[PDB]
């Protein structure tokens, strides 16, 4: 990714987010896109990204239900033009293969979030986010999701998942996790409110950027 | 909910899911619309079905995110006209607490989803679920979802609930669920492929509703 830097676009109007990315797209090549925007704008707001800024673009839609629906979830979030949707591995093997099978047949891909960022995260997914990656490890899957604020768990997860695959990482900035320390042990880091409620979003993508090509 | 029986309207295009939902309205009060058919036609026919059939809508979005975005999701779909949204409880008690708040801004509901009914739902969420269910109580959420298709654990989930809660229960008829034995613990049975996949959805839900009647 463009400087190893995914901008998370969760403002939830089409002018504020259209503005703002194009404030800082000579920053970043990578553009996640969730439910706050899809939800208030519309599917084709991805196709509206993809074109305006010729950017990748991510579907965090961090899917997490049956095989048969998160099929069709994968099969209509492609059909709008994502490049890759975020889906959760909790729910299980089936539920995450129906993703891969979708990704399979449209040419896409599947990023499998593991452990969350949020201090919620420890209660139940933390306990199961190891095995939650060698699952995905034994289905195949080589892209993935772990968190900026907890590096010491981020660092297992590269160990688990092996230096071959591409690991992704939000919880910079706003949730406390450090763009610098994250990035020793994920391939790009995620940000979102640092950048996106900076009264200058470009200053703010510039200057992460600054204390990253240091690395 | 009329007759104790919840449509799964999973159908991707507004024709066939309207056609469907409005075949088997007298059998029904409530119909639980997800991202299957919001994904392809839009937010905006929440709006459109709660108005044309006047029944309850709950929007099936198992949300999954950080505290943050789990507010906005619901912010969303409740200004779409849903009345109730169903929510993870996996990721912690922190993202519930944030669907919590919103509800309670919008006067509207919150289902807290605990063991899924998929086999999946072995791996990781089932030895997760009496405690979900238990921080869903000391929470005060009321509003639950547990598994057609393992009546055992909805009966164990029914015990950490309590007589009051009002628990909801998908995976009858195409995973495997019966109606009579699930409504022995639950209160509303959901039903999506086996009426809305049928030659004819109403004769379909007219038989379930038979099995139902005769409890
Ligand atoms: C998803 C999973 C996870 O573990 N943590 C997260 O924060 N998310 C999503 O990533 C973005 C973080 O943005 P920000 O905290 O930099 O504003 C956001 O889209 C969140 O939903
Ligand atoms: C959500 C959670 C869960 O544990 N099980 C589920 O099946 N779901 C959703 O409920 C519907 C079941 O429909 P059907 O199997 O009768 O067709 C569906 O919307 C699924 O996503």
């Amino acid at each position: 990714v463009m400087n190893r830097l995914i901008l998370a676009m969760d403002l939830m109007n089409r002018d504020d987010a259209l503005r703002v990315t194009g404030e800082v797209r000579e920053y970043i090549d990578t553009v996640k896109i969730g439910y706050p925007l899809v939800l208030s704008e519309g599917m084709d707001i991805i196709a509206e990204f993809r074109k305006r800024f010729g950017c990748r673009i991510i579907a965090d839609f961090k899917v997490a239900d049956i095989p048969e629906t998160n099929e069709k979830i994968c099969r209509a979030t492609f059909k709008a033009g994502a490049d890759a949707i975020i889906v959760h591995g909790f729910p299980g093997a089936d539920s995450v293969r129906a993703c891969l099978n979708v990704a399979e047949e449209m040419g896409r891909e599947v990023f499998l979030l593991t452990e969350m960022s949020h201090p919620g995260a420890e209660m139940f997914i933390q306990g199961a986010a190891d095995e939650i990656a060698r699952m995905g490890v034994d289905l195949g899957v080589k892209n993935y999701v772990g968190p900026s604020t907890r590096p010491e768990r981020l660092s297992r997860l590269r160990e688990i998942i092996g230096q071959d695959s591409f690991l992704i990482s939000p919880g910079v900035g706003a949730q406390g996790g450090d763009p610098g320390e994250t990035l020793r042990f994920a391939d790009a880091i995620i940000v979102g409110r640092s950048i996106y409620l900076a009264d200058n979003p470009a200053a703010a993508a510039a200057g992460i950027i600054e204390s990253i090509k240091d690395l």
